[PDB]
């Protein structure tokens, strides 16, 4: 293991454990090993995550492709089973420019899907001592066939499924290595379903992109699907009816990823609210204006 | 007395495949093994954990017949090959090609249809933090599938383990890979033991461990006929359209198409034809429609 | 690891004394050893003797950032109406050097109230394998503790530079994990990463994005060099009449905050040499600055 | 706790020991300790090798220099006791490119060579408990003193002898250190001679490439050579009197080692007989006698 | 082991046994089995009541019907022969779960002699001594004819064999396992074991404690009926007190966490009280905030 | 044990027990119970006062209310019975702090009788002495009913069990669980323990161990507290020495730290009149003395 002996860490494995336990109580009969067990603080339960697929706007197409074509698949095997070609993609690649949401569909499937969510982390792989590596990214595998219908989730997956080189590091290539075998090799994994995020589809090595059948382009935002974002973003504020020009904003906002549209929406909101702030501080809200941003807006 | 593989559900594992070993061959129950070669034992591939058969893999059936006559039947069936010293298995094994094109298939099939007793070993099961325990789960590997007398130790990904050995090599690696290299062509001989690997990058590795894989099979991307065949295995057991589906012309369009591009492909297109039928039964909690050549080519590029 | 070392450890618990005497409620928070590695790096207030009124120039930007990153962080009390209000997770100074970027970020450090972690490369790098993403992993994880909590990158365009395949794996691998914390499936708390930066265009689009507010330190204009002037040549002896800044500043063509920082030192030192001879055996004046402009 | 725990491990000790007594009754009197014992599973034995020196082909003249430099100054020391020149090296190195005959000449002087065998492996020398990997190498060259004509040979000899650095572990360091003190150090090794493999001869140590001067390289065949090796694999094996041309072959064949060569045969005898296995395995008379097109169409020409 | 309170120990627990069975007077009882006779447990040594054990009831209901009836009521199992007792017992899991309690509740309300032995009773420094003690327990254990050996943290008796444990202490193993399944078997007899570390005991050890009962870490649920019965018998406020949110905020907490959160919850609540009976009405009755000034949320 | 001077130290603990308490008279006690009896410290052997230790106020007065009051004044908390002293407790933190000194303070003015057993006592070559040694450590504690095991370093001791320990490690960590927490409980005994390294202890071990005080570094005010405890008894300067400065100036240092400032202050302080007593008063402490030293 050597790196679940903290006790702080075994507390988080604990709470992670009863979490899992309590959605699924099935799962009371699995034991898990010491480096099973050292994964489990990587399990991200729905509790851990605040957003949900509604606040996720302009994806709408790719929200339902996912769910139609990865989400029941994988969640539903019984209605899936009329053909064994009905199944979930070994792997998942959302891949975009930075700020289109990624991230945001990964947060939407560990909350809104079924699936058992580990998110992992090269730092929670990636041991000094002599071998460990390999059976951390075993016993990862191991604990998500397991827990049956799980996602393993690595963020900027590109550089974990880096192009193998000649100058790439023993650990790694066998990290790599050991990836590809059990993500496809001999034994089959059971609703295993490895989801990954990243800018760079380049850079994601061939027999580790083949590996992510299943691929999804966050791409930026259209007119329309930056109105969505819009109407996502300045949802629980004033939006007064009259003073607000949504179809203006949107178009204004030429090659603006969401990221961009979250920061000119705080901005707004920072500068319409900023009288109510200094009253607050020394002790209502405006409603926002389409002046407020496009004062923001360059145009 | 390793320090790893001593755990209760793998001690249980050990059991099963030996189980499994015994009743497959029964010659195997006079056999005794060192705790080494126990652990060992859980890599040990039995042919009913593996679903795939030879029939199961299209466009490769010259490979696939050439890989029986030169590898599975000189191994399998030495009687009948025993009567020139040159008629016997190669030493090694190289399943080598473009991603996605077979190698993990015909290693599939090897594990299941040739009869030998195989050994799926991957670097977590070598590698050990403890002072040459590497080196002993090495030696231990090659005893065992010495024991296992036809036997056939399988490394995925072999273009990590026997990478070309340089002096920035880790120290256990190192004495790892020259203990392979001696117990693999060396003193001593091993009897009926073949080593198979399958890579995508040949060039990584060592010129010494490519020399002990003297077979090799070039799993390249396939042709318009081979892609044809894969896509009539992938599309058994549903049903197809007649008079309608063109399956030669989504063959012919698919230039570059691996064989798990063309399996998620064909994934895709069941997952579309069926989305009214998937509909109607997550209602429920008529079948699915006959896939046709304009559902394949919705999606497929040109 | 560097907690091997004794001065290490020293400065870890005058670093972690420091911020339990700032926050009591750091008294029962617990840390990781990577994250006590980590608390070597935290720039706790009484060690910064740049304050916000040392800035010149900049006034409007210090107004601009305190409105829309100090008060959001450090008063979510006030902006909780609304869940737009918030601290935004990144904030980016850009421009020339020399502009008083380091300052900005100083004055943050000694005056916002939160705790500031200044990391680096070197002090980010490790020669074990997968220590420098521990590393990391633990700097955000310590900068969630501190819940109140700005990390400074200074010189942030080789730290987040545009990945490409020249990049070491170590290197892409930290930077890969610092998206990862930055912005992931696991919402930071009132964590603000900062960075001073010379060149926009080394920063990755991935890292820019997660940097949503961005400040131009440019280089000044002539009321803001009047007011750079003004304020370094505080507490400084000037004549009433002989000395006027106005054509100081208006002659000051090309003249970043450290050129005016220089020409200064200059003009007073050609002065106070006088002073110095005179100890061996007057006020300040335009003449010395002009003798010195080109 | 010791090495070698298991009982099969006894059985083979006891087996090879017996063996060694057989082949030498004087060693009958020599007692043997607990690592000399464990050292003596790695015993090679004549009968466990099937390789010859006529197995060998096309090194021939690296053959009669290993002879006259190596196996007569330690096999025979009455016939060089006239000189103290004339003696056995300390050690023997076989480098060259993978597959050009290292092992089978190792393989040889195991069978050939009257001197005992230990064909040792780092599985049996690393252990991970404190000090034994020391004792064990210390008893290693204690048996190899005490089976007077020894040759202690270690396939794979840059891994085992590897550049020293300030990044090897303390026991491997150590071990190496043991190494070198017993193989040339103050008290003397009377006709104990250290054979290594290796295909990188510059990934061995400065300190023990000395104590292996005599070096052997075992380099990539000749047109000649080639010839030769062909002849040596295709022996007892049935060859086309006429439509046969092996010098074609050996010509065709520039680049290609011992392993090589051996595959080609095999794959070619395994083509030219195809007709015969497939009747055989139709019935489960002749195997059609080799030709140059069956090495042709497996060749790139 | 021999001295003058351990045999006044010795001689209250044969009285107590043979006042508690009168077919167990009469019985003539070796020095080993006299000196393993002072850790017999009675019940009135115990007080613990399976009632006392909150969520494992599916446990305590499955340790009636597969362990405590068979071992007490042979009659009732008697018409068929493979419906006996089993030959042991293992209670394995995370520590702070009810192991002991389970433990405690069987010696007293099973109804079984208890016999719970530790290691200082077993090793003995003379030569060939501790074998006869365990020789002795098991002969002891016959004569009591319901009889429950219970070793409490087994791992470290059952351990791994290995060759760096001592002549004694392989021998000791040795005769347990000779004695637990051998040549003539003992009667109604089981060895009831707990431990935190299962793997660490023996394969044979194991194959001879067969049915297993894993006391894990409780669930919400589970909390509720602990933090339930650990407040039994205490003073509740009717409406501020919320057992739900406190269990449901006690995540990852074991029983023993339970026990020790009660206990600080119950003295910050009372410290008033406390307080004012040591410078000189009644505890004050618990609420929930009392618990969340403890609580980490 | 079986020494002369160990049977002679078990005799007079005994008598001072049984004068301290009168009902302990009369009690047969076994040859490992004689023997650790040797390990009984008295409130004669320990001069530490609670008053000497500062800055630790609100974890004195935790300390008080929840381990020494509930075992023992059990008459106080006798209606509800969750008002029991714990089963353990820790002291746990960075070297320096008054954990051992709350030990000294615990032996002194608790009331409890006092069992500071170390790995000496306990570990034994001899098979199963150290069982039997733990068995009447508590059978000891047991028999003089409001009593205090203290294991100073308990981190060693209660260290994470392995299956690489030695058989009597492990025995006898096993036998301290059993006997702590199992059938037939202890009554008021209670087991305090220090260390520096609460991650090495058991999980179970943590668990018999629910009460648990952090003695962390101390912070301005709880170094300004233990200076002017440090320095009680001792002259100081009415107007040169100012301990607020000192104590500002102390950053990141412990009571270990500060007593051996202290100590170096008060030397270099009376140097001058050292060396004329060598020769053949103390001159007032002030704050020149204790900043020389200090590297601020
Ligand atoms: N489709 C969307 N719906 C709603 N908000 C969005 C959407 N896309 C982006 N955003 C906003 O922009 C932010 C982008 O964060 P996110 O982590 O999802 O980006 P990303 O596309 O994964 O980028 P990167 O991989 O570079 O981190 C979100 O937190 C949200 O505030
Ligand atoms: N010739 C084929 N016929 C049928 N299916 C195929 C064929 N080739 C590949 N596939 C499909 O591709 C999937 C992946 O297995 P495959 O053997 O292709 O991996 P691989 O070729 O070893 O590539 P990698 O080295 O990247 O693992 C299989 O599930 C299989 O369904
Ligand atoms: N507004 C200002 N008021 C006073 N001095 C200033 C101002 N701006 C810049 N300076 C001077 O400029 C010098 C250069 O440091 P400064 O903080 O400006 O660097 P910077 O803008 O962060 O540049 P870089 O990225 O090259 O480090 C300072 O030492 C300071 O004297
Ligand atoms: N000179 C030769 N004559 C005949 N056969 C040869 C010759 N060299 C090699 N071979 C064939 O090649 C096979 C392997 O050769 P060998 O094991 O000696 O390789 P090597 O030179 O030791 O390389 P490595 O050090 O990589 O093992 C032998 O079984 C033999 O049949
Ligand atoms: N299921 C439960 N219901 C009620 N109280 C419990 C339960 N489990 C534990 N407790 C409380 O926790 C205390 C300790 O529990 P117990 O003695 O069973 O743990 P243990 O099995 O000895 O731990 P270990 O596994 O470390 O030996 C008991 O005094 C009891 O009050
Ligand atoms: N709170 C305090 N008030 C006064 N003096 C103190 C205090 N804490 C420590 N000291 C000084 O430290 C000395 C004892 O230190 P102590 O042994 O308690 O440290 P510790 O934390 O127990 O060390 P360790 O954990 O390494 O055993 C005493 O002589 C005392 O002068
Ligand atoms: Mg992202
Ligand atoms: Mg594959
Ligand atoms: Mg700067
Ligand atoms: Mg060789
Ligand atoms: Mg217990
Ligand atoms: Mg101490």
């Amino acid at each position: 293991p050597l790196s679940g002996k903290s006790r702080e860490s075994k507390a988080k494995q604990s709470l992670q454990w009863e979490k899992l336990v309590k959605r699924s109580p099935a799962l009371a009969e699995v034991t898990l090993d010491a480096y099973e067990r050292t994964i489990l603080s990587s399990i991200v339960t729905p509790d851990e995550i605040n957003i949900t697929f509604q606040d996720i706007g302009g994806l709408d197409p790719l929200i339902s492709d996912l769910h139609e074509s990865v989400i029941y698949p994988l969640m539903m095997p019984e209605v899936y089973s009329n053909s064994p070609l009905l199944q979930a993609p070994s792997g998942v690649l959302l891949y975009g420019p930075p700020g289109c949401g990624k991230t945001m569909l990964a947060k939407a499937l560990a909350k809104e899907s079924g699936a058992n969510f580990i998110s992992i982390r090269m730092s929670s792989i990636m041991d000094k001592w002599y071998g460990e590596s390999n059976k951390i990214v075993d016993a990862m595998f191991s604990l998500a066939n397991k827990l049956q219908p799980c996602i393993i989730f690595i963020d900027q997956i590109d550089s974990f499924l880096r192009e193998r080189s000649s100058t790439d590091h023993e650990v790694t290539a066998t990290l790599k290595a050991e990836f590809m075998t059990l993500w496809d090799g001999l034994l089959n994994n059971g609703r295993v379903m490895i989801i990954g995020a990243t800018n760079r589809i380049n850079d994601i090595d061939d027999a580790f992109l083949r590996r992510l059948p299943k691929r999804f382009l966050v791409s930026l935002p259209g007119s329309d699907q930056r109105y969505k974002i819009l109407s996502v973003l300045l949802k629980d504020t004033k939006l007064d009816e009259d003073e607000f020009d949504l179809q203006l904003i949107a178009d204004n906002t030429k090659g603006f990823s969401g990221s961009d549209l979250k920061e000119l929406c705080r901005e707004a909101a920072l500068d319409a609210a900023k009288e109510y702030i200094k009253q607050k501080r020394q002790l209502k809200i405006r409603p926002l204006k389409t002046k407020d941003f496009t004062k923001k807006l360059r145009m």
